[PDB]
């Protein structure tokens, strides 16, 4: 059973501007999601602290960068706090709490996609290497979830079965044909080590099989 969705009408113009927009400095994204995945990591490290059964689910706080030559995806895997259906729906697609207003002013006044940080839209920046993501999270409070959208103005959310998580997050990157850059082991050593070195959280980069 699957339910597709609308994007705001201002997420879908911000994706747009994403996709559309000459920028060649693509590798951003990755400390963006791994910033969100450290966001998601200090959240249920915080509620633990007076419900340490909030982490019957899992004790390990890290984050896991899985690249797949073979399905062209990179993914961010954290054991953060997970989002609930109604959080998937609220915060991917929806302004929200998000700076969305204020980034697409900042761009018609000089500021760069660089800065999409600052504004707490930092996840869409997956769009300037991925023709498709999905989100696959686990919220101790809720079933396990799948969102995904290829742009275009809608995502879908389903639920996810038969490959469950213990609680968190799975960011799969279905890359663009140019981009797989992104899959190579020296190439990812080098984002994290550019933009991530301070994240409090192990980062552990897979070795692929093939
Ligand atoms: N890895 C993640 N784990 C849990 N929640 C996450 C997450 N990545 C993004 N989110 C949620 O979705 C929001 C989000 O990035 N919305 C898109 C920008 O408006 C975050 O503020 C955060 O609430
Ligand atoms: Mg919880």
């Amino acid at each position: 059973e699957v339910e597709t969705f609308a994007f705001q009408a201002e997420i879908a113009q911000l994706m747009s501007l994403i996709i559309n927009t000459f920028y060649s400095n693509k590798e951003i994204f990755l400390r963006e999601l791994i910033s969100n995945s450290s966001d998601a990591l200090d959240k249920i490290r915080y509620e633990s602290l007076t419900d340490p059964s909030k982490l019957d689910s899992g004790k390990e706080l890290h984050i896991n960068l899985i690249p797949n030559k073979q399905d062209r995806t990179l993914t961010i895997v954290d054991t953060g706090i997970g989002m609930t259906k109604a959080d998937l729906i609220n915060n991917l697609g929806t302004i929200a709490k998000s700076g969305t207003k204020a980034f697409m002013e900042a761009l018609q006044a000089g500021a760069d996609i660089s800065m999409i940080g600052q504004f707490g839209v930092g996840f869409y920046s997956a769009y300037l290497v991925a023709e498709k993501v999905t989100v696959i999270t686990k919220h101790n409070d809720d079933e396990q979830y799948a969102w995904e959208s290829s742009a275009g103005g809608s995502f879908t959310v389903r639920t996810d079965t038969g490959e469950p998580m213990g609680r968190g997050t799975k960011v799969i990157l279905h890359l663009k044909e140019d981009q797989t850059e992104y899959l190579e082991e020296r190439r990812i050593k080098e984002i994290v080590k550019k933009h991530s070195q301070f994240i409090g959280y192990p980062i552990t980069l897979f070795v692929e099989k093939e």
